[PDB]
């Protein structure tokens, strides 16, 4: 009678949003159960489950991911392209990441990389938000001679920085397919230190390495306590995706917050990076089709996407959703979405992404110029070899 489904999660931010869709899909449906699954290191046992042949009904899988081209070809994801509920989904976002031009993920919202700020503070301290690499270099040493703490860094968590290494090389470069170029799609042992392109990533880098830019305690601070850092007031700023402001919004902040774009050497050179946050995908072995894929349209429904997005804010690619005008605090980092100015992840074209975590976290905290060229040459030549 009544089938159980599996949604994997990976969305940890909006378990509680979610599972209150859950229910509202099962008070609507009550032949149908659905187990909402979360894991830490949800990567690695999703790969894991992939290879042991027990993939969750309903996945949430990023549509740009290396994990997510590989399956699709292997036919572990069920064809999408001849459903109805494909036709809500504008922008021709479900199209962008197509496999054999086919489409394998449905991508409900776009999530976008930048700077949150304290926006009671700036105008307390009389800073603007900074639309150069020098202007992003003075805010920090301002705030510093002002006596607050610039940024607050996740040490614990490389992750936290990978959009930001990402903007580095883009806004140097131009973009993504620039960026991919040089680090990617170039000889082996190309990336010197010589390189321009090179020294503007180090300069963008040593923005937060600048003298007393980060909080006490950082190295082994984790991605929890950085919300909880800019929430109380103790840091202005954090790099972070735009998943962020939902966990900063629950922690009850006594400002308004305000988000911007890493700047690029020169005015209006601004860049984000991102992909399809919340993005579905359904086991093509899955023993209950029809009840996995009324779960994905249900998300599709616009009603029931103003009951996520209204918590999550990351713009949406689903049709009749009211979407947030530019006095939103992520309209500085998401305002671009769907534009030349957002581009695609880098680990698109990757074969994996833990180590460049590693290299770009790792110079946070050591310094070493050359050491970083190292690592990335290190990363990237098992890529064209
Ligand atoms: O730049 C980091 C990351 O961005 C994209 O994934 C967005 C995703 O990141 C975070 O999720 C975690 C860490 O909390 O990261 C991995 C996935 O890389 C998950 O196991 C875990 O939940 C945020 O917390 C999420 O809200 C957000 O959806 C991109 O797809 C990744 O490749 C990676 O570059």
């Amino acid at each position: 009678g009544t089938v159980t489904i599996e949604y994997f999660n990976q969305k940890k931010e909006m378990t509680k949003t979610l599972e209150e869709i859950t229910r509202d899909f099962e008070k609507e449906n009550p032949k149908i159960k659905v187990k909402v699954v979360n894991v830490p290191n949800a990567g690695e046992v999703l790969k894991t489950r992939v290879l042991a042949g027990d993939v969750p009904d309903v996945v949430n899988i990023y549509p740009q991911s290396i994990e997510l081209q590989e399956w699709a070809k292997a036919g572990v994801f069920e064809d999408l392209s001849n459903k109805d509920y494909l036709k809500r989904v504008k922008n021709g976002y479900a199209e962008k990441y197509a496999v054999n031009e086919k489409v394998y993920n449905v991508p409900f919202t776009a999530n976008a990389y930048g700077i949150y700020y304290n926006k009671d503070k700036f105008e307390e301290l009389g800073l603007k938000v900074p639309e150069t690499w020098d202007e992003f270099e003075q805010l920090v040493k301002d705030i510093v001679a002002k006596g607050q703490t610039p940024f607050g860094i996740a040490g614990a968590d490389a992750w936290t920085l990978n959009g930001y290494n990402q903007l580095a090389f883009a806004t140097a470069t131009g973009g993504g397919k620039e960026a991919n170029q040089y680090l990617r799609y170039s000889q082996p042992n190309a990336i010197k230190l010589s390189d321009p392109i090179m020294k503007d990533d180090i300069k963008v880098m040593d923005i937060l390495r600048i003298n007393g830019s980060k909080q006490k305690n950082w190295e082994g601070a984790g991605y929890t306590d950085v919300i909880g850092a800019f929430a109380r007031g103790d840091v202005l700023m954090t790099p972070n995706g735009s998943w962020a402001i939902t966990a900063i919004n629950e922690q009850k902040p006594n400002f308004k917050i305000g988000t911007f774009m890493i700047p690029g050497k020169e005015k209006g050179q601004s860049l984000t990076v991102g992909a399809g946050d919340l993005a579905w995908s359904i086991s093509a072995t899955t023993k209950h089709p029809k009840e996995a894929n009324a779960f994905v349209e249900y998300m599709t429904r616009p009603e029931v996407m103003q009951k996520y997005y209204d918590v999550d804010g990351s713009p949406t690619a689903i049709e009749g959703v009211k979407q947030a005008g530019e006095d939103s605090p992520l309209a500085g980092m998401t305002e671009y979405a769907f534009t030349d100015r957002h581009l695609v992840w880098l680990q698109q074209y990757w074969t994996s992404e833990a180590d460049f975590h590693t290299l770009t976290m790792n110079y946070v905290l050591t310094g070493d110029k050359q050491g970083m060229v190292n690592d990335l040459n290190a990363f990237f030549n098992p890529m064209k070899a």
